[PDB]
């Protein structure tokens, strides 16, 4: 029923890089999809205000694009794969979770074709 406390958006121990493909990821990724007229997923999900109280029962690896604009902001992530992964989870998560042909995984659905059409022209590492 209650919200765990949101994904880590800041560890100082964890070591960071500043790369092209990350840059790509923030530019033209996150903000292309952050942009759209679908873009549920601009914060974590809030099983208490959405009246979702299971949630976080079946939901155990969340992610959001809040959480991943924080990452890609604050220089979170050390490679691209960890960005990808955390999309790809955000996805996931909403397929799992919801009932097939809800309005909510059409949504998802259209992040994740601008996703994969983004992806594919992921620059060669500088
Ligand atoms: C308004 O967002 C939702 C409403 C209902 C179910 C949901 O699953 N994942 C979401 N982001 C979501």
């Amino acid at each position: 029923s209650m919200n765990p406390p949101p994904p880590e958006t800041s560890n100082p121990n964890k070591p960071k890089r500043q790369t092209n493909q990350l840059q790509y990821l923030l530019r033209v990724v996150l903000k292309t999809l952050w942009k759209h007229q679908f873009a549920p997923f601009q914060q974590p999900v809030d099983a208490v205000k959405l009246n979702l109280p299971d949630y976080y029962k079946i939901i155990k690896t969340p992610m959001d694009m809040g959480t991943i604009k924080k990452r890609l902001e604050n220089n979170y992530y050390w490679n691209a794969q960890e960005c990808i992964q955390d999309f790809n989870t955000m996805f996931t998560n909403c397929y799992i979770y919801n009932k097939p042909g809800d309005d909510i995984v059409l949504m998802a659905e259209a992040l994740e074709k601008l996703f994969l059409q983004k992806i594919n022209e992921l620059p060669t590492e500088e």
